[PDB]
């Protein structure tokens, strides 16, 4: 895999955000994970978490997995990097996501973030808690 440029337009939530990809504006939706909603328990914490981790960044990277790039509404599907460091890592590793929406041909990065939940909910974090 192989990461590519973007910029942040705006955050959304803990695992979508419009980000500026080839010129173009798009919503993102991070590959493997799910957070909760806003509206719903640590939904907040993790749209905080996200927004933070975008915000903060001086370069944004997004990487595309090996199968679809688009999902049925249209938001790319990709990890994305703030810094060099993963998001959808972050998220899972402080329990704020959990790892899920695993399709065969978009699991890359599948064991790394399994490795990072089993340590967020041995600590017991957010989610796990
Ligand atoms: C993460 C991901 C979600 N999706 C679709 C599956 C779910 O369909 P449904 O909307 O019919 O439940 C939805 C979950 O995204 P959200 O968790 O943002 O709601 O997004 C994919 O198709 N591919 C993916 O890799
Ligand atoms: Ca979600």
């Amino acid at each position: 895999l192989h990461k590519e440029p973007a910029t942040l337009i705006k955050a959304i939530d803990g695992d979508t955000v419009k980000l500026m990809y080839k010129g173009q504006p798009m919503t993102f939706r991070l590959l493997l994970v799910d957070t909760p909603e806003f509206n719903e328990k640590y939904g907040p914490e993790a749209s905080a978490f996200t927004k933070k981790m975008v915000e903060n960044a001086k370069k944004i990277e997004v990487e595309f997995d090996k199968g679809q790039r688009t999902d049925k509404y249209g938001r790319g599907l990709a990890y994305i990097y703030a810094d060099g460091k993963g998001v959808n890592e972050a998220l899972v590793r402080q329990g704020l996501a959990k790892v899920a929406y695993v399709y065969k041909g978009n699991n890359t990065h599948e064991q790394l973030l399994r490795k990072a939940e089993a340590q967020a909910k041995k600590e017991k974090l957010n989610i796990w808690s």
